[PDB]
């Protein structure tokens, strides 16, 4: 059977919160079969657990919420879990946000590969898209289509000159393309306009050229930090893989994003969940 996977060892990392700009302690731990990914606040008393599920989502990022308790910036760590096939894990945090690390899934990939993968004696569950499901918000669209595999496409025509008056497009089919090699290390674009406004309000205190490609009114300030061609759209694909993992299982299907973001992604998850004839849970015997 294709088996569930968890981590082989506990790993401890530290970084800084995107919003607080202060130290956060990150601990990844093995977890039992059918746990999913579960976030816990070990700075709180008693410790508060929030499963990484679509119905626990409460802007420019994905936030999990249970009452007055939150975990911000879950999408890059969930992308790494999805891209390495981790079904089951505990994520312990000393604060209300995942550390930003270098702004990609890369550091989480490295931590998981370093901890090692442990096979579990239970069949891995997949969510198979059986029919098309789409959501729209003005000119924005997000779509699930049936596909024998896992494929993530993204397109945006954005009217800032960094983009040269051209639509940015990328497609990744994970049967041919490596998540680790071709997606995991993509950083997002941070517009000075937006960052300066947040910092004036004592927000986004952790953001910098260390964790984003910083762009002014016209252009990229440090091209030396660029890792990929079409890096902005590769980051949107990284983001979407993380958001899709809130379904709780690996997807058998195709995602198509048209100027979509965290908000329209989560609306697509909720529309899929409601349309119960559009998906099924399947296992494989190799
Ligand atoms: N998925 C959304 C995302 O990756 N956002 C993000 C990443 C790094 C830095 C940052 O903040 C800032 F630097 F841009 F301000 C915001
Ligand atoms: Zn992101």
């Amino acid at each position: 059977m294709i088996k569930q996977r968890t981590l082989k060892n506990i790993i401890r990392a530290t970084g800084v919160g995107l919003h607080s700009g202060e130290k956060v302690y990150l601990t990844l731990k093995p977890a039992p079969v059918d746990t999913g990914i579960v976030f816990s606040r070990t700075d709180l008393d008693p410790v508060v657990e929030i499963p990484a599920r679509a119905e626990n989502v409460g802007t420019m990022s994905t936030t999990l919420v249970k009452g007055d308790v939150k975990v911000d910036t879950v999408e890059h760590l969930l992308s790494a879990m999805a891209g390495l096939g981790i079904d089951n894990a505990y994520v312990e945090l000393s604060a209300s946000e995942v550390p930003i690390m270098d702004g990609s899934a890369g550091p989480f990939v490295f931590l998981i590969q370093s901890a090692g993968l442990q096979e579990q004696e239970a069949a891995k569950k997949f969510i198979r898209i059986k029919r098309e499901v789409s959501v729209e918000e003005g000119d924005k669209r997000a779509v699930f289509v049936p596909f024998d595999g896992f494929k993530v496409s993204f397109e945006i025509d954005f009217d800032h000159p960094v983009f040269r008056g051209r639509t940015q497009q990328a497609s990744v089919d994970f049967s041919s393309t490596s998540f680790v090699k071709e997606v995991s290390r993509a950083r997002t674009f941070g517009f000075m306009r937006d960052i300066e406004y947040l910092r004036s309000q004592n927000l986004a205190l952790g953001g910098s050229v260390e964790n984003a490609i910083v762009v002014d009114e016209n252009r990229v300030l440090n091209e030396d930090g660029l890792r990929y061609e079409d890096e902005f759209v590769k980051h949107k694909i990284l983001d979407a893989i993380g958001d899709l993992y809130l379904l709780g299982n690996s997807l058998i299907g195709e995602f198509r994003g048209f100027k979509s973001g965290h908000a329209l992604n989560n609306q697509l998850l909720r529309t899929l969940i409601a349309d119960k004839d559009a998906w099924e849970v399947v296992t494989f015997e190799d």
